[PDB]
């Protein structure tokens, strides 16, 4: 408690997660995801759609694991 060390919580961005699934699907996924990205981009679905639709795609599983990995962190 003589030197407190502040720490804040970080989250890798969802530019960093496609590559990291397209890797992980297969073509067909990732072009799915490819076009996914771009409604996003053209904003015809929110964020809260791109992330639900993201995980249609690769998985709960796998959207959980893709962080973890980026995000390298137990905690």
């Amino acid at each position: 408690m003589m030197n407190p060390i502040n720490r804040n919580p970080k989250q890798v961005p969802f530019a960093a997660l496609l590559p990291t699934l397209m890797n992980q699907l297969d073509k067909d996924r990732a072009l799915q995801l490819r076009t996914l990205y771009a409604r996003l981009k053209k904003n015809e679905i929110p964020k809260e759609g791109f992330t639900r639709h993201m995980k249609d795609i690769v998985g709960d599983q796998m959207l959980r694991m893709a962080v973890s990995k980026l995000q390298q962190v137990n905690y």
